[PDB]
């Protein structure tokens, strides 16, 4: 309930940003947990053992769980890791989370301090 730090609104604007129609053609594959069943990515959680979505983020940030910028940013890198590690260099998924990720560090980089 307790108000977000000022580091941490800054993360909470991101995260809006990530999750809004202006990157949606882009972002899509991070919205939701991947559903390594569903997709028939039967290796996936052998490969990816902490998996991690924007959704995830989302409902951290609102439980609190974030205690500064450093651990939500883990998060979101951890989240583009996990595509990079599982997803072949030349797959469009890795470009579309090249593509998000840009948006994330250049925004991130505006921190207030
Ligand atoms: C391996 C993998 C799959 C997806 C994923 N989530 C989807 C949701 C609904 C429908 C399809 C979904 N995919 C696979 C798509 C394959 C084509 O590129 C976009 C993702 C997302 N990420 C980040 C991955 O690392």
């Amino acid at each position: 309930m307790g108000k977000l730090s000022e580091q941490l609104k800054h993360c909470n604007g991101i995260l809006k940003e990530l999750l809004s129609k202006k990157h949606a053609a882009y972002a899509w594959p991070f919205y939701k947990p991947v559903d390594a069943s569903a997709l028939g990515l039967h290796d996936y959680h052998d490969i990816i053992k902490h998996p991690m979505d924007l959704s995830t983020v989302k409902r951290k940030m609102e439980n609190r769980d974030y205690r500064d910028a450093q651990e939500f940013a883990a998060d979101v890198r951890l989240m583009f890791s996990n595509c990079y590690k599982y997803n072949p260099p030349d797959h469009d998924v890795v470009a579309m989370a090249r593509k998000l990720q840009d948006v994330f560090e250049f925004r991130y980089a505006k921190m207030p301090d």
